[PDB]
């Protein structure tokens, strides 16, 4: 038994919830909240953004020092840093930016890194900014992730089309 409420139980092992992440993390403080990632850890904008600005840039700070210390992360790879003031831990997964051109096939290595974790909230990758189909992305993070996920997705109107047309 969790804390988390009011999701809908999609299988085994994945729960949706309309709902922002950052609003959802600081009630809940799970011990992973997983930001939408790049590999610059540059923390501008969707989710990465709006994280950011609940952690009063303190997510920014340590993500550079961290940058500068190992240099890049890969897409589809991940590192855990602090969940400062919303969860225990952060992980931060870069999924592909189909508006960067790089390759979907690497959205189920960014799921990958989820298994790590026996619980998380989580965005759906590579959605939102990143330009992908979120109902692609709620495919692979099924099929892909075996531990619990709790994924909240901000649009309303994204989340009824998400819950509709799940098979
Ligand atoms: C274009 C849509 C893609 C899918 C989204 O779920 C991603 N952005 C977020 N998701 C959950 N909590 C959040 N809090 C602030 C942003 C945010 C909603 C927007
Ligand atoms: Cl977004």
């Amino acid at each position: 038994v969790n804390s988390f409420s009011g999701y809908l139980k999609l299988t085994d092992n994945v729960y949706i919830k309309n709902a922002d992440i950052v609003e959802e993390a600081k009630k809940v403080k799970p011990t992973v909240v997983v930001n939408a990632a790049n590999v610059y850890l540059k923390h501008g904008g969707g989710v990465a953004g709006a994280l950011n600005k609940a952690t009063n840039n303190a997510m920014q700070v340590e993500s550079d020092d961290y940058i500068a210390t190992n240099g890049p992360l890969k897409v589809g790879g991940s590192c855990v840093l602090s969940g400062h003031n919303l969860a225990k831990h952060c992980l931060h997964v870069v999924g592909p930016n189909v508006n960067k051109g790089e390759d979907i096939q690497l959205l189920k290595s960014a799921y990958e890194n989820f298994n790590q974790h026996e619980v998380l909230l989580a965005p759906l990758l590579s959605a939102g900014i990143f330009g992908a189909d979120p109902i692609h992305s709620l495919r692979v993070c099924v099929d892909t992730v075996r531990t619990n996920v709790y994924l909240a997705v901000f649009d309303k109107n994204l989340y009824d089309k998400l819950v509709s047309s799940f098979l």
